[PDB]
């Protein structure tokens, strides 16, 4: 685990892109947490795409995780593989 933060870095209900192949796909997130065996990977993510590419309807091994995914538009990646766009706040 880790220290400072609590809860997932990735905004909910946001929109974001994610790296597929050799291209990106604009997405929606809803998941965005860590999975069984696997926390030292990092931190994997659900993002809704707009168009019909999904491949994960929210399970793990039989357990389910995402209740609101599903195998038809979105996707549970890596954080780093997502691509959002936003500013967020400044000051200079």
């Amino acid at each position: 685990g880790s220290s400072g933060s609590s809860g997932p870095p990735l905004e909910i209900n946001s929109r974001v892109s994610l790296k597929v192949g050799e291209t990106i796909e604009s997405g929606t997130v809803i998941f965005c947490d860590v999975l069984p065996g696997k926390e030292s990977l990092g931190y994997f993510v659900g993002v809704d795409m707009d168009n019909p590419i999904g491949n994960w309807d929210g399970r793990f091994d039989g357990v389910q995780l995402c209740s609101f995914a599903c195998v038809e538009s979105t996707i549970l990646l890596h954080i780093n593989d997502i691509i959002p766009e936003s500013s967020g706040p400044s000051s200079g």
